[PDB]
């Protein structure tokens, strides 16, 4: 490949969760160990099962792998670090401060932002270490800090004083400032770091990774690489129309890549049929009738309990918008009123159908404009009082995903209120962290009361998830966060199930088996009511074809 040539000491990875960062990291580590240089693979997901593939148990203590000479493994548990932060920042105040303060501290130091800050703290601890970076020539991490975290950490300003901002986790950063300054300088220096982007060959994932690359370039990183992982071999589509459609879409995505990413060196990794579970599988990486309930049952249930909101939620690039459009169109077909408030300005799903259908309506909310408006509105509140440094720190904080989600939710609140006895399908619900924080802080923009959302009879938060390991685990994490917030997701929607589709080729068959395992797990111990949506061969961008989703 083009990204394993005379590589520097450190080597990070980053991309959408579940695109194969761990597999590529392990393969690169194995190859470098075979070359002759000592490496130190550092996994990040606690449930990665990295130790399983290598054949040895891996923990917080560095442990050599006997199978591969000159290979050392290590693990960082961001959840453990976050729990430690909460315990050592809350215990001293517990039992002496009012319950409201304790609740606020607990909420602020919890959620995705806290885990990201803890992960960067552990990364900095590994970097600029006494002998960790002096004994092992190469270190190959498995997930890199987001641009927001890097921007926050290098910014100066007192951190010993942590309304919806996410500057709480920075208060738990015990180490000296010079430590993180040196860590960030080492990370940004092209001589030491070679950040690698891994992104599936799809439009949404490519645009997301392009945005992350733009952020990282803004930070200061100069040289990067791209590794498009997930290309389906052309010959695999010899006699399967679904395989032909998949290959056509993948090739179209490759042909039209975002302009910003064109200059970067690019690589391709074929989807090897052999399942990546053993050492042999990772060595060569770089070189059925499913009968499960469809969306008909979900639509019937919603139809039975009408005058309710159907607010999807899930990590980006899992087809939330298309599913919301399909549900809204199906409900409109029955004659019941719907208000499909999608938030995808890039493409139109229900265009030209508003006038054709008597009762259907739409409201296109642009997340970028809403985020910018919220940022501007909050800059002049709590900005004048703060000194220049404080204002800069707050402005940097307000670029987090939490701010964008809060802005989107606030923009959606007015749509909710203007709709009474009428269905309202959403596009992107706020996570549990945002709901809890906005409810605790609040006790022109106005947000819907948490009372309505928590009510089982007026808020059916469906959770859309792709059918793979990591997407399922992160969706389960989101469900746990929502349950902490007090709202119970009503059902689950597994999307893009090749097994549900007609697959008659080797690679598609293996993927279908894996997704069947995931669906079984989801039905067993994640959701009491789940629906599987197949991978439609034709892209669902029309109005009459959307019914294909609801009536496979
Ligand atoms: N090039 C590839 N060929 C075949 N399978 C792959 C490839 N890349 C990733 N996978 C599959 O993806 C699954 C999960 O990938 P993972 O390493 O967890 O990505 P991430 O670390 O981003 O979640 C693995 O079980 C593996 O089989
Ligand atoms: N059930 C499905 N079958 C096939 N493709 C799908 C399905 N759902 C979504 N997609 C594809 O996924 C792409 C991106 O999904 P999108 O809905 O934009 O994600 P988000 O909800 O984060 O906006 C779309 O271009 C769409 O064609
Ligand atoms: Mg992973
Ligand atoms: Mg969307």
């Amino acid at each position: 490949m083009k990204f394993l040539q005379l590589p520097p000491r450190f080597m990070f990875f980053t991309g959408k969760g579940g695109v194969g960062k761990t597999s590529i990291a392990c393969a690169t580590s194995i190859q470098l160990a075979n070359a002759g240089k000592r490496v130190l693979l550092v996994s990040t997901d606690p449930a990665s099962n990295v130790g399983q593939v290598f054949g040895v148990d891996i923990g917080n203590r560095v442990t050599p792998i006997p199978a591969v000479p000159h290979l050392s493994a290590l693990e960082i548990d961001p959840e453990a670090a976050a729990s430690a932060y909460r315990e050592r920042l809350v215990g001293p105040v517990r039992g002496v401060l009012p319950d409201d303060v304790v609740k606020g501290i607990e909420e602020s130091l919890s959620g995705a932002c806290t885990t990201e800050i803890a992960a960067f703290d552990e990364f900095t601890a590994l970097l600029t270490n006494a002998v960790l970076t002096a004994d092992y020539q190469h270190i190959i991490f498995d997930t890199a800090p987001t641009g927001h975290t890097i921007r926050l950490l290098q910014l100066p300003g007192a951190w010993s004083g942590f309304d919806a901002s996410c500057l709480g986790p920075l208060a738990g950063l015990e180490k000296q400032r010079t430590q993180y300054k040196a860590a960030v300088e080492a990370l940004a220096d092209p001589l030491q770091t070679r950040l690698v982007l891994v992104a599936r060959a799809q439009q949404a994932t490519l645009r997301e990774v392009a945005r992350t690359h733009e952020e990282l370039a803004t930070i200061g990183i100069k040289q990067q690489h791209l590794v498009i992982n997930g290309i389906l071999p052309s010959a695999e589509a010899a006699n399967d129309p679904l395989a032909a459609a998949i290959h056509e879409r993948e090739q179209t995505a490759l042909k039209n890549i975002p302009a910003t990413l064109t200059s970067l060196p690019r690589d391709l990794v074929q989807l090897k049929p052999f399942n990546l579970v053993g050492l042999d599988a990772l060595r060569q990486l770089l070189t059925i009738e499913l009968d499960e309930p469809g969306m008909g049952d979900l639509v019937d249930g919603i139809e039975a309990d009408g005058h309710g909101l159907v607010m999807l939620m899930g990590k980006g690039g899992v087809g939330k918008t298309t599913l919301a459009a399909a549900i809204a169109v199906e409900l409109a077909h029955r004659g019941l009123p719907v208000h499909l408030t999608t938030s995808d300005p890039a493409a139109h799903l229900t265009d030209t159908l508003e006038a054709s259908l008597d009762n259907l309506t739409v409201s296109r909310i642009d997340p970028h404009a809403e985020t910018e408006r919220y940022r501007q509105h909050v800059l002049e509140t709590k900005g004048a009082q703060l000194d220049a440094e404080g204002r800069a720190l707050l402005e940097e904080d307000l670029h987090s995903p939490c701010t964008e989600e809060i802005a989107v939710f606030q923009a959606f609140s007015r749509i909710i209120r203007e709709a009474g006895k009428k269905f309202v399908v959403m596009d992107t619900a706020p996570t549990g962290h945002t709901l809890l924080l906005l409810d605790a802080t609040g006790a022109t923009h106005f947000t819907t009361p948490m009372m309505q959302l928590r009510d089982p009879n007026q808020t059916k938060v469906l959770v859309v998830t792709l059918a793979e390991t990591t997407p399922v685990l992160e969706a389960a994490k989101l469900q746990a966060d929502l349950r902490r917030a007090g709202i119970e997701p009503w059902a689950w929607i597994i999307n893009t199930s090749v097994a549900a589709a007609s697959a008659k080729s080797p690679l598609l068959r293996q993927r279908a088996a894996n997704e069947l395992r995931e669906i079984n797990a989801v039905a067993n111990h994640h959701a009491d009511r789940y629906a599987v949506v197949p991978l439609l061969k034709e892209e669902p961008i029309g109005a009459e074809r959307l019914r294909a989703l609801i009536h496979p």
